[PDB]
């Protein structure tokens, strides 16, 4: 059975005494922990829900015990998970599990069994980790290529700096500091989601403390009417949430117009530029705040976790904004992740282009087959002329495109037949589809994000599912 | 299944050629490895399609990577049901877990080769002759690296007194596995005539080593008793033949030490090397060089301890008649089979190996006797209470203990499955862990008998989680 890779949460509830009759999350933030433990709270009071602190207690390697603790939280086995953005990352897991004999445990409501110090606690562990200082080093590189690549072409914007950047241990853990930002600062805090579903969004926006804000489904010009409509009968408004290149159905919403009626109703606009990305489109002239899943395209590999947080210096809440994310940013990405980003994101331009190249092609290879309704990608959905706006010159429409058949049943047969990766992550550097089964927590809609293959790869590997579903 | 994903070379490559369902995969660092399952699955099914398909990194212009991401792809039928001989030859043939997400990194710069002309396999990879995004954080194959394993395993092996000459580095040979050490060495002495003892060595994939090695006249001995060394005696005088005897020093799971004494007497006499495995009774405790001619040992377990690398090594005695032959043998034949990334891991926690031993031979000694005076227990297997506890005071070093594995006979068998399941510690196979670890006999002499190796925690943690499975078993 070993080497075993894994097993933190069994390693540390056998530390325990409970290997049984709970359930366990692992956490690095004791925020993100305390939230769990309220959710289940509120749900049933009187449930027995123990948030147990381990720490590397006594050492004078600054790296080990800044980076060697974790948050255990138990909870009974009757039981959110859209919030997959504060639990420990995979590297950082096993980085803990490796030190856990070095590692003690604190409980605040002291029930003794959760008050162990470790077997080899205050020893020296037998190596150090490959990473020095943090990764603060490789975290610099991430932040600089970050600001780089977001650069508008218009010469008279102020350009992103490396300390615009904030850094986080997911996108979903972006979008919510961004969250809990705008609702400490003081005045009302009703929030608006415009054409951002199938996230975690909408979950995380209600638990950071918009009690409940108001939801956009599409993101269309009605839409906007609505909100305008909203606004100028003296609605308040203090942030908007949407993404750009929006997904399952790449859609684009006006920016422009979002930014404007910004302008005149002072609210804030987080754009989050994943699936479309900042190598594709320049949405800095209409953004205060940039959200990026650096998980995605962004490192490819799908082998490390990030999440990133780009501060405008020419918006007019910039200074409001970033004064709060530092005052109260904490380090949360682990080095070992921040190691694989910095080196992957080297080549993120070089393989967005490469994909969305390969992608465009597929697209219309797909919209052109009797069997396919339409096929939702930039340069065929109607916010064709939208896209254009934003899309940087020389560069391409993305890498994620789905696909809607006549006939459902169609769809099924497709997908199955279809020989490449399945599963739900995107901006992967090997193609990867999801099903209307997934994405579910038209309804036969099938999701393509297509990776660096060549095209002739990727048109036989469709054009054979194709053939076994046709009859 | 959400992205960062652990894992998965095995689903990415069966995607690569176009097989994604339908099939078994299994994937090895050497083609003789892969060639071995090919054959067992042929000769139960003749009209199963097995294909054996080559990846690798052609041309890179680090050394490093081109010489290691390269792996082999065996593909056969759902149909076939694994026995006990493919189970222990892909045990110690597989590939290991930091080796497979290596390649997995490297995956697109990777091609595919079939020498059966099938299509299908021969894909070239999508970033195949592009430069990798980084290198990796070990260098030059990893080989100081080995070198500090192949120091350390000689350094504690020293036999103690005496008038020997010492082991050195270079007679320490690293491979991928305990097991892979083993095969290496049964195949070795094929060459010479083709009658193998296995003594006191079963719970072990030696028998199918052995057999699928080429000796065609195999003799197992199950307990290593003294009885037995009388069948192989009387055999020997009559006139039998036998080329390797296999033993292992002290024996899973009942702790029995064989009589390396006169084992190594009859080997004098008879002319036949002595295989000892020293992965349970450690060298560190134990001195059996004189005995045997070559050691093997598993260095995933107490080796290294933190149970996250793999390797197994080979120590040839150069005070042995045969040391010469033996040496050149496997050299002349060698392959760097281990992981560099594993040897890094190996490296850095063999520095305390024999610090850690002395730590869980020590509580393992408490253990084993809090548990063997206790009234549910009937007896416990552990050097200082088995019957071939006096064989052990022989090979010991003076200073040094009894070991870390040991394992409980109760006296109604329904009271070691309540035990064992009110047992707050890790449950799995492997032994030599940092944390201690039981096993039933579900897995793996009694029939309700419950190993323990014993890590690296305090009597009173250890004591604690035993009397607590006590108290809910009665
Ligand atoms: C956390 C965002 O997940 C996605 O990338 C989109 C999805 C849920 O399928």
């Amino acid at each position: 059975f070993c080497p075993i890779v894994g097993g933190l949460t069994e390693a540390a509830l056998i530390r325990v005494k409970r290997p049984t009759g709970v359930k366990a999350r692992i956490f690095i933030s004791r925020e993100a922990a305390s939230r769990l433990e309220h959710t289940v709270k509120v749900k049933d009071p009187a449930a027995k829900v123990s948030v147990v602190q381990f720490e590397l207690r006594q050492s004078n390697s600054p790296d080990l015990s800044n980076w060697a603790r974790f948050v255990l939280v138990l909870f009974p086995e009757s039981f959110f998970w859209l919030n997959h953005g504060d639990g420990i990352s995979n590297r950082h897991a096993e980085f803990c599990n490796n030190l856990l004999d070095f590692m003690d445990s604190r409980c605040d409501e002291d029930e003794p069994d959760y008050q162990t110090c470790g077997p080899r606690s205050g020893d020296k562990p037998a190596g150090l980790p490959t990473w020095t200082n943090s990764g603060l080093e490789e975290k610099m590189v991430i932040k600089s290529v970050l600001a780089k690549c977001i650069r508008s072409e218009n010469a008279d914007m102020l350009p992103v700096q490396s300390d615009d950047v904030f850094l986080y241990s997911t996108g979903m853990m972006a979008i919510g500091k961004i969250a809990r930002a705008m609702k400490d600062m003081p005045g009302d805090d009703t929030a608006v989601i415009f054409g951002w579903l199938y996230s975690g969004t909408l979950p995380l926006v209600k638990d950071s403390g918009y009690s409940k804000p108001i939801l956009y489904g599409r993101g269309t010009e009605e839409e906007l009417d609505k909100l305008e409509s909203y606004l100028a009968a003296g609605g308040k408004c203090t942030v908007l949430f949407t993404e750009i290149t929006s997904n399952p159905q790449l859609h684009s919403p006006n920016l422009v117009r979002i930014k404007n009626l910004a302008d005149e109703y002072g609210f804030t606009v987080v754009v989050d530029d994943t699936i479309g990305t900042s190598v594709n489109l320049d949405i800095l002239p209409y953004a205060d705040v940039v959200t990026t899943s650096l998980t995605k395209i962004f490192n490819g590999a799908c082998n490390a976790m990030g999440g990133s947080l780009i501060v405008n210096p020419n918006s007019r809440h910039y200074r409001r904004i970033h004064t709060y994310l530092q005052g109260h940013f904490e380090d949360l990405l682990f080095p070992a992740d921040a190691v694989v980003l910095s080196e992957n994101c080297i080549d993120y331009p070089e393989r967005v282009k490469r994909c969305s190249a390969t992608a465009r092609a597929i697209a219309h290879f797909l919209a052109a087959h009797p069997s396919i309704d339409y096929v939702n990608y930039p340069t065929l959905v109607p916010s064709r002329e939208e896209y254009e706006r934003y899309r940087r010159d020389g560069e391409g429409y993305g890498y994620l495109l789905s696909i809607v058949f006549r006939e459902p049943d169609f769809a099924v047969r497709f997908f199955d037949a279809l020989d490449i990766w399945k599963g739900p992550s995107i901006g992967t550097n090997s193609s990867i589809a999801l099903p209307y089964s997934v994405l579910a927590h038209p309804k036969h809609i099938v999701r393509l994000s297509v990776g660096l293959e060549s095209e002739a790869w990727l048109r036989d590997r469709v054009t054979e599912a194709l053939a076994k579903a046709t009859p």
